[PDB]
């Protein structure tokens, strides 16, 4: 049966030598992959000259709305995805983690791109960097989306999660993608790609698919491309030194296999709940998805006095784990995906047994079975720092070694001896042990979960890479990082420091910055609606003279009787020399000066961005405010009952009779729109 | 004469086939460099086990103060640096740019690390990521340092600057550096390293130096090491495929040569000042350092109707450039650094002449002189979109080619055809031309100066990489990024998402988080000095019932007569349903509830970090405030008269009778210290 | 006007009450000697307030 790729807009298929997708729980070939004869240069050509300008013409708000639309359309027809994912030997809960994590990543990136990304093609990430003494020359950083493809090379472990966690920052970062899924489970990836394409939600060319070997794709990539690898280290170290990738100097974000530690602290004793949640976390992490996730615990570091207790509790917790078919009831652990993967797990076990020990059923794995089953394996290493094979070999299944420690100094070194890892866990209750663990072990781990009794209730676990936490570790784990919230959309963009005058930076950024020209047009910026506000709409307010009665009435009304305002003696002994006006009274009299009293488009106050008081305001000191529109960034009207609205940021610049800027800041404001969508 | 490398604390010297340093302006050999026989493994060993823990034991504020101390020590003896930099053929202005830019980078990183880096070994860059509904499981991103070394492989152009803008983020990130300067100019680099080491300011093992080849250094680096390269794109692409760098997966930040566009716009006519400053900018940028900087203009894109005018202006201005000895008077351009560099520039000119044209005195360069003199060269390309040798060959001297464009749609293509560049420049006055230029040409340039009449008065120039702007572009420019402000110190750190309870993240981060435990200790936190404030020192204030009279008195006193506060009718038809309390009055009644009236350590108010309003406060609705300490981050007492003080940040959590958090925010506050540093 | 006011609240006399009902809270009536003064430290307006102050332990 042919597994169809998606290149150059049309569903195509390969012609030549092939690999095939074995079923996991039974063992027959119900798909087969091929990509020979497919033109890769034409697919990259179609992506770059069709779907790249279709994404780059959108704003970030429209791209986040597109991600939310695809997320809802994929959450709707999710039931075929579980049937396609049960072919991988995964259980219902494991496939639930896979599918709903890969769709909740899309919802999370849609929410983040809706909230913190502008209604613009370009995203300015800095405020302003004043490079001149006067103010006529300045700079700010711009993130523009690249003009090429994003070659994503995935692993076989999460066809839904691991493909859609690379695809939401790619699309939110304005680039089209070409997904190369692993050929052991590409049927669920094609189900996802087909469900995306057959919806009309993404433009044509914004997504592709190569079921099978790429081969000629990496030899054709322009310098505006990115390649994001996910797999073993041995493959990505062959693809990093690919000559076009080093020649055109394209970003190659490799992220690879890892030996994830789980260190038990010295303060934990077996008569505590910490010990029970430690054993529960290690067993659940080692049995979730049959140990076929990158963030599975593979090195257990316990104190020396607790080795026999942990090794007797883990086995008694693990003998209740039922290994079998998922559709028959009472089964907790599923199967692996291949007999090739089963043979790989058992040969990595036999490598670990050359200098290790044995606690459970390890190398006794029935290779003559009609199903990729491997028994849940707990190992032992009595000499942990003498054997480098424990700290360099990951048996990619239900296997996790165990090894002692010596009083939270050998434990840190055994946690860091993995050569850079992807996840880790310290189970303690003393908050000063976790300080020492982060101060030495976070150099090598990309993510650390300090698990205690308060955390263990609503934790997501050791093996849940959140879409707003950095997934990626140094060294053996790959070095490259993913999923860092909006850090993940910045790999798909080019960071440029634009220099010039502020009136030029304001038109480049489509904002108002600090020293741009203003557009004062005889009526009030709070009277304009959202669509007729422009960044630059200033307001030179009338003045208000600060006096001693102002200080007295505000200190009475607010209750703020600080000595620099209400004492005549101590204000002379202070840094100010005499009594000064309250900073919050400057902040309140400013809003007395610019706020329209009348009913208009301005709805709420919504917060205040960044306040700084620069010079003190005294009695006998006029105050004049420059209310200037800065950003617009409309919202999405989450219900049809809701009024259409957008959150306009105004840049407030108070000053005094000498025109020096006392107390400049920036207010947000929820402003009504004339037109909506619902 | 031996030029001594500095390894393992001892000024050693190599034993082998030695390269020699020619004098630039006269031609003799007055140094010779070698590094054969030097144990590089012992150098990395001494660095990691001596200077890495000594740097990592400092706080970031101590490392910023160390950078300021080394900057003031290097500023006090700059005259020997000018004497050593005159040997590189540079003039007094060129050497001034080099030395004082290298030291101003140190002062800039001292200011940034003192203002925005914590008083801690670690650094949390996020606020908080709440990952649970109850709030007992959250995460935040920590930036711990790296426990290895930073290998810096520099070019010959900026021996002071190009070393000392890598040494400052490396030291501010707590790693020891092993600088490999280019052999053609390493005498000034050893002058800098000797001035640093013979001062007692830095720890021992915090800096090394290899005058000569590294040889056996890249084969010894562990995964906690980073390599930062600066040179041509032929060398760094061979250093990227080095087997230990790809095996241990260490960060190789390559940053290479670039063809730098300088686009003249259609709106600029030769009567304007824009044309004169365009010609002045191209001439000054091509004659500074004899065109031996990476950010020098090497492609001039002009409109088609203005080619003869630009060419006649450049010929009439560049013939006034006098090439000669820097010490004698009336000499503008200095020389190159080697006869080998002169031969390389001329053999690149012959490549550009194999498919180009000629305007001025180009390839007629004397290869038999006692000096590395090259005449200022202006070329011409009548078919710019047909000759790929113009967009792929850089002649690294005073050479810059010129080529026509067709009405701001060919100019953008000729700017983007450089294969990924660094330091572009548009010279216009129309702001929408600059908007269309950044919307297309910021994909290939890492920095773009939009130069107009307002910019050119206090512009830093085309070839001045600011220490707080991202230096480095994609493609041919390397893909690496340097000098990004605090973006550069994050190449030398490991970003780790630390999960766990907020009461655990508080102890890890040495801050307070959102739901951490509190230390209520019966006296007021505004009575405590800076040294006895702990992050977590809380205060549950008494209440205050918001009434209609409060709304009336605050709307009268401020002047904010907004309709949701002063109108019974319009507030009933608003989003609030009835009249609500001012948000600024909630902000002021909060400070009425937590501020100590008496004279104490609290000095000023200093600003307010991040305010958000969440639920509206109504009449008949009490208000209770939870002031709690969050960050400490002491200042450094810039004078002997100023008081020792620090800037404590307090997280403020106002709430109402239903305990829902109306208006949670964060105030800064300047708090006096009990003990100073002097 | 232009005259700082600093107040010295010191406890003067305690004289507990007897909690006339078992439902009543136990309380005593503390007298405080309030001594206001100015920047020249001369006593403008010294007085003496009574105050009903709750007791920790009662009898009923
Ligand atoms: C209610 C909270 C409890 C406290 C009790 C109440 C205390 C008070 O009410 S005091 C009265 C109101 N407060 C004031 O007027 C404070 C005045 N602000 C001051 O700058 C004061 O002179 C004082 C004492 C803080 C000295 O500041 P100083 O050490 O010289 O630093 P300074 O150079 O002024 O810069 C301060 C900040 O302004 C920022 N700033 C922003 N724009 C500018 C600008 N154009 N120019 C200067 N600074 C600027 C700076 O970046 C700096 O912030 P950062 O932390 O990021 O570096
Ligand atoms: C001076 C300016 C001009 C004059 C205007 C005068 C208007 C007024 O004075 S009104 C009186 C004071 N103002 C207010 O009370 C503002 C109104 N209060 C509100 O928050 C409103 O319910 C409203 C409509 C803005 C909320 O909008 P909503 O669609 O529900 O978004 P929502 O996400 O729930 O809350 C808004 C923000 O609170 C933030 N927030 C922070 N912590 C929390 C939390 N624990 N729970 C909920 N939200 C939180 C959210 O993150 C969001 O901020 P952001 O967009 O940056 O992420
Ligand atoms: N983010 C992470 O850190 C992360 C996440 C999930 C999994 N992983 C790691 O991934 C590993 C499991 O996946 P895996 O066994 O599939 O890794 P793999 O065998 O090394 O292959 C990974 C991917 O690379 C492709 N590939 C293989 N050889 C290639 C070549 N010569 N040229 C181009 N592409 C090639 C494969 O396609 P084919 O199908 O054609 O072989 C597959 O899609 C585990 O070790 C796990 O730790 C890491
Ligand atoms: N930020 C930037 O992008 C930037 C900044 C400044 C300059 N540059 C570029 O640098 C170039 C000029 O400098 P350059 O001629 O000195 O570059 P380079 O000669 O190619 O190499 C620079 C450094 O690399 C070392 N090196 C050379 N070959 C090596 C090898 N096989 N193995 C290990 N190390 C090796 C050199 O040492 P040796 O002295 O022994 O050769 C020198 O220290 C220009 O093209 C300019 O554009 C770029």
């Amino acid at each position: 049966q042919q597994l169809a790729s998606f290149l150059s807009g049309t569903w195509q298929s390969g012609r030549g030598r092939s690999r095939l997708i074995h079923h996991a729980i039974s063992g027959e070939a119900l798909w087969e992959v091929t990509s020979e004869g497919l033109d890769m240069a034409a697919a990259r050509q179609f992506a770059i000259e069709k779907g790249a300008p279709a994404l780059r013409a959108m704003t970030f708000i429209e791209r986040a709305a597109m991600l939310k639309a695809v997320a809802k359309h994929l959450l709707s027809e999710k039931e075929r995805f579980y049937a396609l994912s049960a072919q991988t030997g995964a259980t219902r809960a494991d496939s639930w983690v896979d599918i709903e994590g890969g769709i909740g990543t899309l919802f999370t990136y849609a929410s983040l791109g809706s909230r913190e990304l502008p209604d613009d093609t370009l995203w300015p990430e800095d405020e302003l960097i004043p490079l001149s003494k006067e103010g006529g020359f300045a700079a700010r950083h711009l993130l523009t989306s690249k003009s090429g493809v994003a070659v994503h090379i995935n692993a076989f472990n999460f066809p839904c999660w691991g493909m859609l966690e690379k695809l939401a920052p790619t699309w939110l970062g304005g680039m089209p993608a070409i997904i190369k899924p692993a050929t052991a489970t590409a049927q669920l990836t094609q189900a996802m790609v087909k469900s995306i394409v057959d919806s009309g939600l993404v433009p044509e060319g914004a997504i592709s698919l190569i079921c099978g070997s790429a081969g000629d794709l990496l030899d054709h990539l322009d310098s505006q491309d990115v390649v994001t690898f996910t797999g073993s280290a041995a493959t990505g170290q062959m693809l990093r030194v690919q000559p076009n990738i080093v020649a055109k100097s394209i970003p190659f974000t490799m992220e690879a296999d890892s030996l994830n530690c789980c260190v038990l602290g010295e303060d934990v004793t077996p008569d505590q709940p910490e010990f029970a949640l430690f054993i529960r976390e290690v067993v659940r992490e080692m049995t979730t998805k049959a140990g076929q996730k990158c963030t599975a615990i593979r090195r257990i570091i316990v104190p020396q006095a607790l080795v026999n207790a942990v090794s007797d509790a883990l086995v008694a917790r693990l003998q209740k784990v039922v290994v079998g078919d998922p559709a028959q009831e009472g089964v907790k652990m599923g199967a692996l995906v291949n007999a090739e993967q089963r043979a790989d797990v058992q040969e990595k076990v036999n490598i670990l047994l050359a200098a290790g020990c044995e606690i459970r059923l390890g190398g006794q794995a029935d290779l003559s079975a009609a199903g990729a089953f491997f028994p849940p394996t707990l190992l032992y290493c009595p000499q942990p720092d003498e054997t480098p094979a424990v700290h360099a070999t990951e048996a990619f299944g239900p296997v996790a070694t165990l090894m002692p420690a010596q009083n939270q100094r050998h434990a840190l070194q055994l946690a860091c001896a993995g050569g850079g890892s992807l996840a880790g866990t310290l189970v303690t209750a003393d908050p000063q042990i976790a300080r020492q663990f982060i101060a030495d072990a976070a150099r090598t781990h990309g993510r650390i979960q300090i698990l205690n009794e308060e955390s263990a209730k609503e934790s997501t676990g050791h093996g849940s890479p959140l879409p707003q936490l950095v997934h990626g570790g140094p060294g053996r784990a790959g070095g490259g990082e993913e999923l860092g919230g909006l850090r993940a959309v910045k790999h798909y963009m080019q960071r440029t420091a634009v220099q010039g005058s502020p009136t030029m930076l304001a038109a480049i950024s489509k904002q108002w910055v600090r020293g741009a020209k203003v557009e004062e047009d005889r009526i009030h910026p709070f009277r304009k609606y959202f669509e007729e506000l422009q960044p630059g709409d200033s307001l030179l307010t009338p003045r208000r003279t600060m006096t001693e009665a102002d200080i007295v009435n505000f200190a009475c009304l607010s209750g703020d009787h600080f000595y620099a305002h209400m004492d005549k003696i101590a204000a002379a002994e202070s840094i100010f020399g005499e009594r000064v006006v309250h900073g919050y009274f400057v902040l309140s009299a400013a809003a007395g000066l610019f706020v329209d009293a009348g009913v208009g488009p301005v709805i709420a106050n919504y917060g205040l961005e960044s306040l700084r008081f620069i010079e003190p305001v005294k009695p006998g000191d006029t105050i004049q405010v420059r209310l200037t529109c800065k950003r617009k960034t409309l919202k999405k009207q989450r219900s049809a009952e809701e009024k259409p609205t957008g959150v306009v940021e105004w840049a407030v610049e108070v000053f005094n009779q000498h025109q020096t800027p006392v107390a400049l800041y920036s207010i947000l404001t929820l402003v009504a729109r004339q037109h909506g969508d619902f």
